[PDB]
């Protein structure tokens, strides 16, 4: 089994609301719904992702990341997000990710295409 | 199928000389290996990732994204790319990103896990 | 004056334990001193950087940014980070941004010359 | 004086055709005006920065950054940018860069107050 595949697998919630569900496979896989609380979202969406899953043994965070296409049987927003970060492990365990919101645009708008931000994950709430 | 389906499926290669193996799904599912010519990699890695299979139909780009953990049979260097952009298609088509290495790190040095970029990705060169 | 000229001029401080020293212009000027409690530093770096002196009155935060350049007379980290946020008035004042840390590189090593992170300055701790 | 102040201090075009004119000091200052061929924009911009007047002597870049608040006697975006990346001398000088623009926004809307891109800057065109 992955080091952290027990740590990872479940369900997480970030500081706007939103809920992560995600398994995490032994061979490094990550695979789950998401949930925004806001923006052009309704209900679930698919994610998938990878996980280091065999991290440094030194108090180190466990490397990962995911993505989420925004179109669903509910809604289509013409736009990926991709979360970066760290799952850090023990009683207050927490995932803390960058992440780039891309949409669908013409090439005159394109250096608009992008927005960064930073959401930080935990088992309660 | 997916608009961009057959588009995106296939071989292709930033500037950097790296080289980007993917599946695009009907289901908006991205599955494939990716081959850094920089950094601490060898041979290929695991990506998957996510498309927009109904993007815009006015000249607008197909938002999408992908992840690496950089853990394969040879090396492991503890830490995940996420890639977020646009695939543009048509003569001199193109897969426009930008992405986001995080590294495992202590508490400590958490404020650096992060480096940020932009790569470009041709079916050329 | 700039309507935010009082309330962003003063002393800040960010979840790492840095120090922000800034005086800002009636014009749109920052200027002042930052201090970093991480990484390769010591004491205090010039700063300068812009606000908008006629924000949105409707709950908006303001718009700024700064940039240090990490040489001073103790220290060259052959770096540069800028700052990018808002200031968001009231009894809980703060200024929540997100940074870009540039390192001088060979031409080889320039893919890995950034990072990205995030800083929320109060004016208590 | 700064060893690249001579190299950095005049005017830079990037490739959507925007105009950076910018003095360096010997004292690590950045001075000048930006005048943006995209966005909500017009005419030109105050901005100032910083850049390491000291580099490394091995083919290193000199890092770099600067802040624009798009505000000035035309338009007022209520936003700002700042650029972060490395001078790189020689008879295809360039500026390598990537940047962050914050508007202004409510606390509801912060999580997407923010663009990130890249801009490289030459002596022509």
């Amino acid at each position: 089994m992955g080091r952290d595949e027990a740590g990872i697998t479940g369900t997480w919630y970030n500081q706007l609301g939103s809920t992560f569900i995600v398994t995490a496979g032994a061979d490094g896989a990550l695979t789950g719904t998401y949930e925004s609380a806001v923006g052009n979202a309704e209900s679930r969406y698919v994610l998938t992702g990878r996980y280091d899953s065999a991290p440094a043994t030194d108090g180190s965070g466990t490397a990962l990341g995911w993505t989420v296409a925004w179109k669903n049987n509910y809604r289509n927003a013409h736009s990926a997000t991709t979360w970066s970060g760290q799952y850090v492990g023990g009683a207050q365990a927490r995932i803390n990710t960058q992440w780039l919101l891309t949409e669908g645009t013409t090439e005159a708008n394109a250096w608009a295409s992008t927005l960064v931000g930073h959401d930080t994950f935990t088992k309660v709430k």
